[PDB]
């Protein structure tokens, strides 16, 4: 007999889902993924929920303060996000000491502006020795009052938002009339993108393939690997279209690419740490891909969503493969040999393409021109605005041998602390 507790209000918009408000309680039938199926104790209806927007009662995650699954740098992402002020804080897992918790608040010093810092929380609990206690609600009830030794004192939970529905149940494939196609996003070579609804009440984003050389067999054999690739930072595909012409349904992301980001008017006005911080986003999207041994094999930032709340998703990893040089490394352009090491050229052309509000690469130069300029080892020189440790990524991207270029990982990483020494990640206290 289990009893769970729902921590959003959801609104039902299948057959054999349930509607309900936030508190409502409600016994776990059955567990089987995104859905459950549940028996609401205020409807006394047995059907499905999202299994994402509820939790066992009293327990941890039924707190406004407690954010689960979220590492040191989404924290830091979350709390410098519009709503949040001085003191927002929040508890979560740390994702260095593995089943142990950490505490972030929102500080401010006039030298770097809004910061979060972070805190280790000890097993009882503690974070400074001095003062122990019994639950997580009494440490933070404590340093609600007054700061016994932090950066800032407590005030409000960090701002959460209710997260993305989960998709139909069995429901990879569909059927074309499950959409209407609105609104044309854009058109290319191989086909369109359209902005569109499935089955009346879900908004989505569908990329309509031209019937081309692409089998409809040997897309499938791709597309069902495209599905198990679910990352944060990857776009997320909902369902798929079968029969030629193929349609490619994946979430809707409000602010279209990163390109036509960086050029508009909101793209104009982001300071360089968050330009920084988008390519932290990609370079986290690119070491998961490496880590999961997959390569991209056209990233730039035409193929880099952004979302209503400014978060960066890769889109069309791989289609490179079932189905432009500026972006290509030597050895890819010279042998036809894409590695995720050809990725990390990829990857720098990109950076560049973000420190220049999305300006276009060699600007002046020719497709040919470009790449006798590589084989006499012409680089892009170093922007006004990009700090000079930013164009040694880039040019550490950009290595003739492949091997001499760095790992997503470690980019990632160096992009993630890039104004955070090691040492002052965590903050230590007596
Ligand atoms: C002018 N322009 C075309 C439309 C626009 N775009 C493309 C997409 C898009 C791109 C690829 C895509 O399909 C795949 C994603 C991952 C792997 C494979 C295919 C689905 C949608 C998109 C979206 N989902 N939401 C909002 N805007 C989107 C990007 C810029
Ligand atoms: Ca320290």
């Amino acid at each position: 007999r289990i009893i769970v507790v729902a921590l959003y209000d959801y609104e039902a918009i299948h057959h054999e889902d349930l509607s309900f408000q936030k508190g409502d309680q409600m016994v776990v039938l059955e567990e089987s993924g995104e859905w459950w199926k549940a028996r609401s104790l205020a409807t006394r209806k047995e059907g499905y929920i999202p299994s994402n927007y509820v939790a066992r009662v009293d327990s941890l995650e039924t707190e406004e303060w407690f954010f689960k699954g979220i590492s040191r740098k989404d924290a830091e992402r979350q709390l410098l996000a519009p709503g949040n002020m001085l003191g927002s804080f929040m508890i979560r897992d740390s994702e260095t000491t593995k089943g142990s918790y950490s505490l972030s608040v929102r500080d401010y010093d006039p030298r770097q502006g809004d910061t979060v810092k972070h805190y280790k929380i000890r097993t009882g609990f503690y974070i400074s020795p001095r003062s122990t206690f019994s639950t997580l609600q009494e440490l933070v009830d404590h340093y609600k009052k007054g700061n016994d030794g932090l950066c800032q004192k407590l005030s409000v939970p960090c701002m959460s938002s209710k997260p993305q529905k989960p998709w139909e149940k069995d429901a990879w494939e569909i059927p074309r009339e499950s959409l209407k196609l609105e609104k044309k996003l854009g058109a290319g070579q191989f086909g369109e993108v359209w902005m569109a609804t499935y089955n009346k009440h879900t908004k989505v984003a569908v990329k309509t393939m031209k019937p081309g050389s692409m089998s409809v067999e040997a897309f499938l054999a791709e597309a069902n690997v495209m599905k198990t690739l679910q990352h944060d930072k990857l776009v997320k595909l909902h369902a798929v279209v079968t029969k030629e012409p193929i349609y490619i349904i994946t979430e809707f992301m409000a602010k279209g690419s990163l390109l036509d980001f960086l050029k508009s008017d909101e793209g104009s006005k982001q300071p360089l740490p968050k330009l920084i911080d988008f390519s932290a986003q990609i370079a986290e999207g690119m070491a998961f891909i490496e880590q999961r041994n997959y390569i991209h094999r056209d990233l730039r930032a035409a193929n880099i969503l952004v979302s209503a709340s400014l978060v960066c998703k890769i889109a069309d990893f791989g289609l490179a493969r079932v189905i432009p040089i500026k972006w290509t490394a030597p050895e890819a352009i010279n042998f036809g040999s894409f590695t995720i090491k050809s990725d990390v050229w990829s990857f720098g052309i990109l950076l560049m393409e973000i420190v220049t509000y999305g300006r276009i690469p060699y600007p002046g130069m020719s497709n040919p021109e470009v790449i006798r300029a590589l084989e006499r080892g012409y680089r892009m020189p170093r922007p006004e605005n990009c700090p000079e440790e930013l164009y040694n990524i880039m040019m550490r991207c950009w290595k003739n041998r492949p091997e001499e270029r760095p790992t997503f990982e470690y980019i990632q990483s160096v992009l993630d602390d890039f104004y955070t020494a090691t040492e002052s990640q965590y903050e230590e206290i007596p």
